[PDB]
C-alpha cells in the first residue's frame, strides 16, 4: 500500500513499498495495514497513543504488522535491518496514559505480537507456574483457568484492569496486588528474539532438554522447554533477563510467570481514614506491618477522588470549573461512606493465621480516631472494595476503567515518582504534587501501592483530550513535576513516551553513568538501531540527541 | 618488585616491573606483594586455590593488590588498561571449593579489595538494610550490630560459616536461611568501577542525592545515596543489576543489602528421617509446604554423613579406605541419633503464628514412618541443630568447618547442581550423583537446600590435597556428574574454576546464543579484556579459546 503519512527517518518512498512488500508477502495482507483514529478499550488502537498530550498525530506508526508466529518475527526483523526500519513492539498495546502503541518515533513499524501470537502454551501444576506469549490477556488467562477446573488449585495476579498483556506488563515491570504483586519478580524462563536475528531464551532456558523422538527436528521456537527452565530464573553466568525490561535489548516471545497456588482462605477489607492528614500516621503504621510481613500483599492507599471517579464522573458532583477545594471532597467522603484516604488490603491463608493479622492490624489503626473496619458485604453494590475483592483475588474486571471519565473526553497520564515508606516523606510527596496541581488546574487523584521498603506513587491525571489550553497545562504540569521530585531525592519507575528522556535524564549521577553505560551496550547488541529507538531515554549512534531527544 | 615466578599472557618482564613500580607509587608497599603457602581459613591465602584439585600452582597470581580506595581502584584499572594486565578482583577469597583467590587466569593481578576497604558505611533502622564495602565480613558486620545495639531490631542473614564476604557472597549469587536467604535478591542499589574505570551506581543510586552543603565537593566514591537508593531495587529504565553477578563485567566497590527485623519469635526444630528412601516422600511433602508458605527459610534436608563429619573425621568412624558403605551409614545415624537425611528449618514470629505452622508441619511428616522431632534443647552439647539454631538466627559460626577434615588433608569442592522440589526428581539426581562417587571411590556428602520452586543441591566432594591419584580422580567426578546432569536436564548454579567453561557449555541452547550474547556485551564495555577474562566461561576477544578454556 503505497503513500504513508509519515515515513521512517532517511527510507525514500520507493523503499517503503519495497520493504513493505515482503511483509504483505510473508504475512499475508491480513496482517499488514498502512496508515494513510482514536476508538476505545475493548477493540484498542495500533496506530496512535489514545489517551494523548501531545499533537494526535504526533507519535504516529507507518504500519503495523501482525506476526503470525516467531519465524516471522525473525523475517520482519532481519528485513527492517535491511532497510534499517526502526520496529516497535506491542503485545496488546494497552500501555494508555504511557502512550499505547504509539512510536516514540513517527514512522516505525508497530509490531502487533499480540494479534495472533495468542497461546496460553502451559499451566504447570506441581510447578506452580505458566508460560505467556504476548497476545494472552489477563482475561484470556482467567477464561483459561475456569475452563479447566484450575482456577481450584493456582490464583493470578492481575493490574486495575483485565485487558493488559500478562507479559507486556511483566516486561515493563508493573504491579499487581496479591503477594504475587511484583509482577517482574515472578518471571523465570524468557524467549526473546534479539536485534540481530537470533533466538534467544535466558536462565535454565538456555538448559537445553534432552533429546527425544518426539521433537526431534522442531523449529528452536516450537522446542519444549528443560525441566528447571520456569522454578530457576538465574541459571548460570550473568543474568541477563532484567537488561530485557524497560528497554530495547530485544522482542519478547514467550515468558514464564509463576502462579501462586490457591492459600486455602481469603478476606479483603477496607479501613478508612477520615482526614487528609492520616496519610502520615497510616503509613507510619504500614511500615513495620509491611515489613514484618502481617501485610502479605501489595495493599494500595486510594484517594478519595479516585473511587469519586469510578463510581461517576465528575460533573455529578460539582458544576465548577477549578479544581475542588477540601471542603467539597469531605462531603464526598460522607456521602459515599468513604475516608479521604482508603487503604485497602486482604488476607490469606487458613482462618488460624488470617484472624491474628487481621487482630493485629485492626488493633495496630485504632490511634487513628474516627477510623471505620469494613469487609466486602458491608458496603453499597456499586462499591470499589467490591470490585477490588476480585482484584486482589486475581479475577480481572473493567469497571476502573470508569475514573478515566472524570472529564469530558476521558484520557489519563500518569506520573509513579517512588517514595519511602515512611509517613513523613510521604507527605511530603503528595504535598509537592499537590501544590503542582492546582497551578495547572488539575484535581488531584492518586494511589500508594506498598511494596516491602519502597512505595509506588500513582499520580493519575486526568484531562480532557479536546481542550487544547489544558493538554498544554498537563505538559507544564508533567514536565515540572518530574524535576521537581528529582530535586527531593525520587525518580519516576515508568513514563509516557513523551517524558522517557526527561526522566531519564533525572537519573544522572556521575554526569549520566547509567545511560553512557546502557548507551554502550545497546550499539553492541543493535548495531542498526532497529529496536524500538528511544525507549527508555536510550538512543542508538545513529539518532541524534539533538534531532530526537524532547 | 622484579620477578614472578608467572607473567600475564602477552606482558614483558619490563613491562611487569614498570606496571608493579607505577602501582607501587601509588598504594604504598605495605600493599603489594610479587611471588618470586595454602594458608588457612582464619587467614585466606590470595594467591592460588587453597583446595586445589588441579596442579598446587595451576591458578596463580604474579602479585597481590590491596587498594587504599575507589580512587586507588580506578588508578589500576587505568593502568592495567594500558598495559593490558588481567585483574581478577576479590573481597575476601573465602571462596573455597570454588577456588578461593585463585584467579581464573594465572599472572593475574589479584586485587585484594577487602584489606583496606572495609567500612560498614551503614545500618538504617527505618530501612531495614545495610550497606557494605567488599571487606565487610558476615562476623564483622554482625559484631558491627552489636556495638550499637541493634541486635534486638536487625537480624542478619548468614550461610554455612562467618567468614565470607557479605558482598563477595551476594554477587556469587550465594546461599543463606533466614527467610531472607536469596541474598542476590536482597541487593538494592550497587557500585562498581567499571573495566574502562568509570564509576556507575546502580538502580536508584543512579538518582543522586540532592545538593546540600554538608556533601559539596565529596569525591564521587564518598557522596551519599538518594533516599530510594537501598529500598527499591529497579531505578528506572533497562535493570542491569543482574549483569554484575557471577559476570566478569564490573569490579564491585559497594553495595546495599537488606536486612530482616527482628521476628518478634523463633524456633529452630531437627526432622530425622529414618530411611535412605525417605528422601523422596520427604520432599513431596516439602514441595506445598514450600510453596504455600508454611515453610519460612531455606530449610536444608542433609545427608547424614554431613552431621557425622561435623563431629569427627573419618578416622573417627572406621580405619577403612573406602567410602563407608550403606550399613555402616544406618550405624552411625542411629549410634548419632540422627536419621539417614536430616531436615532442618525454623519458625518466625509470634507464638500463635509458629504454633500453627508447626503443627502443619509436624502433622504433614508424620506420614513418613519413624520420624522423629528434636529442638535444640532435646540433644546433645556438640549437635549440629545447636549450631544451625545459631546460623538461623543471623549469628555467624565456624564449627561447621570440621567436616572439610573427613580426611587427613581436608579439601572440599562443590558440585552444585539445581533440582526440582519433587520427590521422583530429587531421587532421580541422588542416585546419579552417588553411583558417580561410588565410582571414583568416595564418600558422598550432600544437601539439598530448598528454594522457593527448586532446590540447590550442594555435592560437598572432599578429598586429601596432597593424593595425586585422588586429585586426578575428583577431576573425573565433577567433568562425569556435570555431563551426566545436563544429560538429564540439571544445570550446576555455580562452579570452580576449572569448570567454568564446561558448565557454560552445558547452557548451549539453540545453538550456543546465550554465551555469544554474552561474548558481545563483554568486548563492548571491556575493549582490552583486563577484568577477570575467563569467568563464568566468558572470554574476551584477544583470549583465544583454543588457548584458554578447559
Ligand atoms: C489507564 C489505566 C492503566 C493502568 C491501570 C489503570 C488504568 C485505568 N492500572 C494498572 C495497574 O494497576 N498495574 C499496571 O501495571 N498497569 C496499570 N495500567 C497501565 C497499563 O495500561 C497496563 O499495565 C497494561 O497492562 C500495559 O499495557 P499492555 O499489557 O497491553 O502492554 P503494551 O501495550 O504492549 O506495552 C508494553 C510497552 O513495553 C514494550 N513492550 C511490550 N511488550 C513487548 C514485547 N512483546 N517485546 C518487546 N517490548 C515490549 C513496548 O515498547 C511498549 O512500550
Ligand atoms: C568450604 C565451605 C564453603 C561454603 C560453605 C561451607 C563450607 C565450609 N557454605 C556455603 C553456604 O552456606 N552458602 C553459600 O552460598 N556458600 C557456601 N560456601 C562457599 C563459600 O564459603 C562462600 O560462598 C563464601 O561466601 C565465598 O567466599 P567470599 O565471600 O570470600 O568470596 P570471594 O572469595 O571474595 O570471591 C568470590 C567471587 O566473587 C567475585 N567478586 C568478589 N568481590 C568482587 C568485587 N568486589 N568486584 C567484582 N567481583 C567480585 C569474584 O569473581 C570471585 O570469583
Ligand atoms: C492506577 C494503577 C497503576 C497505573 C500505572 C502503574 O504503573 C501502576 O503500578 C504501581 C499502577
Ligand atoms: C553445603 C553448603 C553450601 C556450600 C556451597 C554453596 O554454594 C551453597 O549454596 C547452596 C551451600
Amino acid at each position: 500500500e503505497f503513500r504513508p503519512l509519515t515515513l521512517p527517518p532517511k527510507l525514500s518512498l520507493s523503499d517503503f513499498n519495497e520493504f513493505i512488500q515482503d511483509i504483505i508477502r510473508i504475512v499475508g495482507s491480513e496482517n499488514v495495514e498502512v496508515i494513510s483514529v482514536d476508538g476505545s478499550y475493548m477493540k484498542p488502537t495500533h496506530t496512535h497513543d489514545p489517551h494523548h498530550v501531545m499533537d494526535q498525530d504526533y507519535f504516529l506508526a507507518s504500519a503495523i504488522v501482525a506476526p503470525r508466529n516467531v519465524a516471522d518475527v525473525q523475517s520482519i526483523v532481519g528485513l527492517a535491518n535491511k532497510f534499517s526500519f526502526p520496529l516497535w513492539p506491542i503485545s496488546i498495546g494497552r500501555n494508555s496514559g504511557y502512550g499505547g502503541a504509539a512510536p516514540r518515533v513517527s514512522g516505525s513499524v508497530v509490531l502487533d505480537m499480540g494479534k495472533n501470537m495468542n497461546r496460553v502454551l502451559e499451566v504447570n501444576v506441581e510447578g506452580a507456574y505458566c508460560v505467556v506469549e504476548p497476545g494472552v490477556t489477563y482475561h484470556d488467562l482467567h477464561n483459561y483457568l475456569e475452563a479447566n477446573n484450575l482456577r481450584d488449585k493456582l490464583w493470578l495476579d492481575v493490574p486495575d484492569l483485565g485487558g493488559g498483556s500478562v507479559l507486556g506488563n511483566a516486561v515493563e515491570r508493573g504491579v499487581g496486588y496479591t503477594p504475587y504483586g511484583d509482577h517482574w519478580m515472578m518471571h523465570s524462563g524468557m524467549e526473546v528474539v534479539l536485534a540481530n536475528g537470533e533466538l534467544l531464551r535466558t536462565g535454565m532456558g538456555a538448559l537445553p532438554d534432552p533429546k527425544r523422538p518426539e521433537t526431534m527436528g522442531l523449529k528452536p521456537e516450537d522446542q519444549p522447554w528443560s525441566k528447571i527452565a520456569h522454578l530457576f530464573p538465574y541459571g548460570f553466568g550473568p543474568y541477563i533477563d532484567g537488561l530485557f525490561s524497560q528497554s530495547n535489548m530485544g522482542i519478547v516471545t514467550k515468558i514464564g510467570i509463576w502462579l501462586m497456588p490457591n492459600p486455602r482462605g481469603y478476606q479483603s477489607y477496607l479501613i478508612t481514614l477520615p482526614k487528609d492528614g492520616d496519610l502520615k500516621q497510616a503509613v507510619d503504621i504500614i511500615r513495620p506491618l509491611r515489613l514484618g510481613m502481617a501485610l502479605q500483599n501489595v495493599p494500595t492507599i486510594r484517594h478519595i477522588l479516585l473511587d469519586a471517579a469510578v463510581l461517576g464522573d465528575k460533573r455529578s458532583y460539582s458544576s465548577r470549573t477549578e479544581p475542588l477545594s477540601d471542603e467539597e471532597l469531605d462531603k464526598i467522603a460522607k456521602q459515599l461512606n468513604l475516608g479521604r484516604w482508603n487503604f485497602y488490603g486482604a488476607l490469606y491463608g487458613p482462618e488460624p493465621i488470617r484472624r491474628v493479622l487481621w487482630e493485629t492490624i485492626k488493633d495496630a489503626f485504632s490511634a487513628i480516631p474516627g477510623v471505620k473496619f469494613y469487609f466486602p458485604e458491608d458496603t453499597p453494590e456499586n462499591s470499589v472494595l467490591r470490585v477490588r475483592d476480585k482484584t486482589m483475588q486475581g479475577i480481572p474486571t473493567y469497571d476502573e476503567l470508569k475514573w478515566i471519565d472524570w472529564l469530558p473526553n476521558g484520557a489519563h497520564l500518569f506520573f509513579s515518582p517512588i517514595a519511602k515508606v515512611s509517613g513523613e516523606d510521604a507527605m511530603m510527596q503528595y504535598a509537592v504534587t499537590k501544590k503542582r496541581c492546582q497551578e495547572a488546574g488539575l484535581d488531584f487523584i492518586g494511589t500508594f501501592t506498598v511494596g516491602m521498603r519502597e512505595m509506588h506513587h500513582i499520580v493519575c491525571i486526568v484531562f480532557n483530550k479536546k481542550d487544547l489550553i489544558q493538554k498544554r497545562k498537563v505538559q507544564w504540569l508533567m514536565r515540572t513535576l518530574i524535576d521537581d521530585c528529582a530535586a527531593n531525592g525520587w525518580g519516576g519507575y515508568r513514563t509516557h513516551l513523551a517524558f522517557m528522556d526527561q526522566i531519564m535524564e533525572t537519573y544522572n549521577w556521575n554526569n549520566s553513568s547509567f545511560l553512557r553505560f546502557n548507551e554502550v551496550l545497546k550499539n553492541a547488541v543493535d548495531p542498526n538501531g532497529i529496536i524500538a529507538p528511544g525507549k527508555s531515554g536510550v538512543w542508538p549512534s545513529q539518532y541524534s540527541h539533538v534531532t530526537w531527544k524532547l
